């Protein structure tokens, strides 16, 4: 399975409430499973009722489908956003060729999922990153540094 | 001032409660100021009472001193941990000289504060990163990539 699913394990999740912010349900979930969590300020819905017998990965997928959420896990923190926070950004390094940049982005983070997708575009020496804000920021910072190292040689 | 202080601005903070988790006070603070926030699972204290007329930077420093917190802001998210989560980690690149690594770590993140401190140590081609977990992880990932780029040449 995924690293996130492998970390969440197989112990099922139980909660009940008459009304709590979804932020608080997500927080209490992640923390039950010992997984550091970030929740965007856009995740402002309310949750009511009960979950039981639910496998953790299924809890997260069902919360995400109903509330229109996309998550991004980088082995350290689970970042939870609204799906509407996904954007596109073009990265065009000056000193480093884009094929080599990919070879460094691809062996240290997912580059295929809807939460963080990287692909070469037609624009010369250019890639488009499509993902949640933490994805864009991290790939943009890494690329800038990699480009700065190529400029030194 | 700091980028964080510059972002928080000068509008003062007001809250009252008979009892809320400090996590919820920090969340409501950051969100009042439109600053994305991460709060570690270790920040499990309770808060009682009232804040008023308090300038935001002073709110954060006073909450941090009482509750033994250290924060780390990277221009995107404010990460809040317990000060006891600060650790030391040694980074020893294989292909890239440590002086050049610094020249790339230093122009894209703070390397001087108690929350994220980087310095050369005696161990050959080595630096010690002392900071909160997000700091160690980010500097370690960036270094690994920079080292992978140096190996290609």
């Amino acid at each position: 399975m995924s690293s996130l699913e492998k970390r969440l394990g197989k112990n099922e999740y139980f909660i009940i409430t008459k009304s709590s912010p979804v932020r608080a349900i997500l927080n209490d979930f992640a923390a039950n499973y010992s997984i550091p969590v970030f929740i965007s300020s856009s995740v402002n819905d309310d949750f009511s009722g009960e979950i039981k017998n639910e496998k953790p990965v299924k809890v997260l997928e069902k919360l995400s489908k109903l509330y229109h959420l996309t998550w991004y896990y980088d082995e350290n923190i689970l970042y939870i956003y609204k799906t509407n926070e996904i954007s596109r950004s073009i990265i065009t390094p000056t000193y480093l060729d884009i094929d080599s940049l990919l070879k460094y982005l691809s062996d240290t983070i997912s580059v295929n999922k809807n939460s963080c997708n990287v692909r070469k575009i037609t624009t010369f020496n250019s890639i488009e990153v499509r993902g949640v804000p933490e994805c864009i920021k991290y790939i943009t910072s890494l690329s800038e540094s990699l480009d700065k190292e190529a400029q030194s040689k």
